[PDB]
């Protein structure tokens, strides 16, 4: 026969899926597939929490396809070899999938497509994870943006796309077809343990399309109205917690935008309106960094701006280790690192703090931090993670004047009552917020909690000194 294969990667859902919808308009014999790629799964940068969330998403996706009328095929191996082989064995009319913005995915995709073209099989690659593709947002000179402001002004004025239809009444494969591909398939979805992973720390939102959609709806129904200023406080549960759903596509970007937009139209309060616009802004920042990675792939290599490619990083392994183990002695920093390692998620204000701390205070090549975050974030995303770490030094996009966060000031400003500190550092619940914020704790009252591993003021001067010496040397 002539079925169409849809290749899932970061769009683990049946609803509001550009590529899937386009494929369904071409054939009802729509068969989904997912390939466990060893280069990604065996990577030292793979987070256990991310594999757990992913596996949970795949489980639901299997059901969705089954309920739709067909199935989700599962494979394990090199994509450019297995996908074309599968398509050929199935004499596929075509293979569809949504475009990636990352170096690895785009290179791989080019290879799969070329392999398919050689086999004489059509490959269709459409944009789905962004409201606007990188090629849609360009300046008057037709160039990409490296500064947020102007990018936002353009992006904001562009007509927003709406959710596409969920495919239905699919036609499943026949025994003869199933026999032709048997050797390429896994008999069942491997469990987290079978893959060699273990995770018991939970998630910001339960895995799956259904849970993602429920969270989006619940958030936009209430919490979003207070997004600003509730977003600034780690102690408050003021954010959506949809990050992993967006990274793995458990939710469609158009559904997200439409939900927020409908909430803004329904709201009759200026403050709420503003809160919702602010949340929408976050989605814009998301596209700013994704577009940036797309347009400037070298960003993924580390410090982008020339000066920073030459920064004299101290790199004291011991300080890094202390940082990864939440033993820095800075309460606000340790409480954040603990939440990360224990739950695979961290409040953005906290990520900004620990990143600033690692880069500015500990003076460690921020790539070590970027890597550590990727090894633990359930939402670990190259574009966003790299953007965040380039940000800790203004070494990439949207650069700002040299600046160093003061842990105490941030803590006092965003966790004034030390509620968040106490929450993740229970062995310090007896200490007074006053001291947890200043980071100056008396030994006895400190119990086993380590003392600050560095003197902020001395580190601050050291960093500025190196910066200036280099700035001058250049
Ligand atoms: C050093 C550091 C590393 C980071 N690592 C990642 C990462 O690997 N993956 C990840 O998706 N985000 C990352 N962020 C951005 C950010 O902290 C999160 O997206 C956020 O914590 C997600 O929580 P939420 O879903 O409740 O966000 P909400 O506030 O509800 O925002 C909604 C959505 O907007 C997007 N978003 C929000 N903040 C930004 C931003 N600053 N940059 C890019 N997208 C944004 C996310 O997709 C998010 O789910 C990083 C930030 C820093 C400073």
């Amino acid at each position: 026969a002539a079925p169409i294969l849809f290749w899932h990667r970061r769009d683990l859902r049946l609803s509001d899926n550009i590529g899937l919808a386009a494929a369904r308009a071409q054939s009802a014999q729509l068969i989904g597939l997912f390939c466990l790629d060893p280069q990604i799964l065996q990577s030292a940068d793979m987070a256990p929490a991310r594999v757990a969330y992913l596996q949970g998403c795949l489980q639901e996706l299997q059901q969705r396809y089954q309920q739709a009328g067909s199935r989700l095929l599962l494979l394990q191996g090199d994509p450019q070899h297995l996908i074309p082989q599968l398509a050929q064995q199935l004499q596929a009319e075509a293979v569809y999938w949504n475009q990636d913005i990352e170096p690895y995915g785009r290179d791989r995709d080019g290879q799969v497509a070329a392999a398919l073209k050689t086999a004489g099989i059509r490959a269709v690659q459409l944009w789905d994870q962004l409201l606007h593709s990188p090629d849609q947002i360009l300046s008057g000179s037709g160039n990409p943006y490296s500064v947020y402001g102007p990018f936002w002004k353009n992006w904001q004025a562009q007509p927003k796309p709406t959710p596409v239809a969920t495919p239905t009444e699919l036609v499943d494969l026949s025994p003869e077809q199933l026999t032709a591909i048997a050797p390429l398939l896994l008999s069942e979805l491997p469990t987290l343990k079978q893959l060699g992973f273990d995770w018991d720390g939970g998630f910001p939102v339960e895995p799956g399309e259904t849970a993602a959609i429920a969270r989006l709806q619940e958030f936009c129904d209430r919490a979003i109205a207070d997004y600003d200023p509730q977003r600034n406080f780690p102690a408050e549960a003021g954010t959506s917690g949809l990050s992993p759903a967006l990274k793995f596509g458990a939710i469609g970007i158009r559904q997200a935008w439409q939900a927020a937009s409908a909430a803004h139209a329904l709201s009759r309060s200026d403050e709420a309106r503003n809160s919702i616009r602010v949340w929408q802004q976050e989605l814009a920042w998301r596209e700013f960094y994704q577009h940036a990675l797309y347009h400037f792939p070298s960003l993924a290599d580390g410090p982008y701006r020339s000066l920073w490619q030459q920064f004299p990083w101290e790199n004291r392994e011991a300080l890094f280790t202390a940082w990864t183990q939440a033993q820095t002695g800075y309460p606000i920093v340790d409480a954040a690192m603990r939440q990360l390692t224990e739950t695979g998620w961290m409040h953005n204000r906290c990520r900004m703090i620990v990143a600033s701390f690692l880069t500015k205070d500990l003076i460690i090549d921020w790539r070590r931090g970027e890597q550590f975050f990727m090894q633990h974030l359930v939402d670990g995303d190259l574009a966003a993670n790299n953007g965040g770490w380039q940000w800790s030094a203004s070494s990439g996009m949207d650069p700002k004047p040299l600046r160093i966060f003061n842990p105490a000031s941030q803590a006092k400003k965003f966790d004034a009552t030390a509620t968040y500190i106490k929450r993740w550092l229970p062995e310090l619940r007896h200490v007074h917020p006053k001291d947890l914020i200043s980071g100056e704790i008396t030994p006895i009252e400190r119990r086993g909690y380590p003392a600050p591993i560095v003197n902020h003021n001395l580190r601050q001067k050291q960093f500025k000194a190196l910066y200036n010496q280099l700035k001058a040397a250049i």
